[PDB]
């Protein structure tokens, strides 16, 4: 999970 | 940049 | 930046 990577969210920006 | 999102890199996995 | 987001590196996993």
């Amino acid at each position: 999970n990577n969210q920006q």
